[PDB]
């Protein structure tokens, strides 16, 4: 049984392996990201719904792992992903994103992440390798996935629905005729996957990608 650690339960971290944890927060609706415990600091995939939760998440992981959060990867311009950007910027935490995500964050009144990520970007933090991939439009115009090639773990983000999701959710900003193609692009790039972390809900495997394809029918 994987180690699970909670705050007083609006924030929980669940261990996938020695250096990779899933962070999950409740907005007053749960949301997931990753905590990467690297030799050079903590790296998050996604912030949280707001600054209060983002501050608490950072404080929890810095205390536990005894290192600072240095970098966050923002996977699209929605509140569950980017809500804590003010906190990141004022703490000197680097907030990586594609240019489009940064363009949309600005449009919508949020402080801007770096806009440094391309269609494929390879990053390394200590020994931890991270690839970001923009597969095309889906849940939003800008959604990216994050791949950890040393573990074959995919962070699907909101592009990927959990087994418990029985519909597509908020499609206000979605591209329902391209989302399937974008999922296929992920499946084509990553042919051998070990875990898939959805934006919301339980961790799964490639079956979550197939589930999302079925929801798009
Ligand atoms: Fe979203
Ligand atoms: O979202």
């Amino acid at each position: 049984e994987k180690t699970v650690i909670k705050n007083e339960g609006t924030i929980s971290i669940s261990q996938l392996n020695k250096n990779v944890w899933v962070h999950t927060e409740l907005g007053s609706v749960p949301s997931n990201g990753l905590v990467l415990n690297t030799s050079k600091g903590l790296v998050l995939v996604d912030s949280s719904w707001d600054d209060k939760l983002t501050k608490e998440l950072i404080e929890m992981v810095e205390k536990k792992f005894q290192k600072r959060v240095t970098d966050v990867i923002i996977t699209h311009a929605h509140a569950d992903r980017i809500g804590g950007i003010k906190t990141l910027k004022e703490r000197g935490i680097k907030a990586h994103s594609t240019a489009l995500t940064a363009e949309l964050a600005k449009k919508n009144g949020y402080e801007e992440p770096l806009g440094d990520l391309q269609t494929v970007t390879n990053l390394k933090f200590g020994n931890m390798k991270v690839e970001t991939f923009y597969p095309g439009k889906g849940h939003t115009e800008d959604n990216i996935v994050v791949w950890l090639p040393q573990y074959n773990i995919l962070v699907g983000g909101c592009l990927v629905k959990s087994t418990s999701a029985k519909d597509l959710g908020n499609v206000a900003d979605a591209y329902v005729n391209e989302w399937s193609t974008s999922i296929e692009n992920v499946l084509k790039r990553y042919r051998n996957i070990n875990a898939v972390v959805p934006g919301h809900g339980e961790v799964g495997d490639k079956g979550l990608l197939l589930h999302t394809l079925d929801l798009l029918k």
